[PDB]
């Protein structure tokens, strides 16, 4: 079972736009989790091959993770703060999805994840 391409980083004919509230995203929420000593699994596609996980992307069919919301974020690739905060939410997931209670890839998710929402919690009013 083959890895996909990964998900799209680049479409100049997507509206985009640079917010406040898409700034603070980068600034301190992705900046906040990839420094995370649990980042690693989450900083770039799910290797399906060489984690020899076949059946990944036949389970995830919306996978994501924080290597392409940073891309996106550097490239300004978003119009709102809830489509980067959906990417998120979706990288969460999936793991969930795949994994099982307790495992250690659920536990580092779910430290990411709380940090995720302390900082969301905080999002500034748009400007
Ligand atoms: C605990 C462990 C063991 C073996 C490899 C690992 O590294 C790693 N790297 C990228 C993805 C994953 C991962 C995800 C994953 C990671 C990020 C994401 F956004 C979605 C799924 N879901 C399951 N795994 C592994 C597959 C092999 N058996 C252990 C668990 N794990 C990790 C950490």
């Amino acid at each position: 079972s083959m890895n996909p391409p990964p998900p799209e980083t680049s479409n100049p004919n997507k509206p985009k736009r640079q917010t406040n509230q898409l700034q603070y995203l980068l600034r301190v929420v992705l900046k906040t989790l990839w420094k995370h000593q649990f980042a690693w699994p989450f900083q770039q596609p799910v290797d399906a091959v060489k984690l020899n996980l076949p059946d990944y992307y036949k389970i995830i069919k919306t996978p994501m993770d924080m290597g392409t919301i940073k891309k996106r974020l550097e490239n300004n690739y978003y119009w709102n703060a809830q489509e980067c905060i959906q990417d998120f939410n979706t990288m969460f997931t999936n793991c969930y999805i795949y994994n099982k209670p307790g495992d250690d890839i659920v536990l580092m998710a779910e430290a990411l994840e709380k940090l995720f929402l302390q900082k969301i919690n905080e999002l500034p009013t748009e400007e």
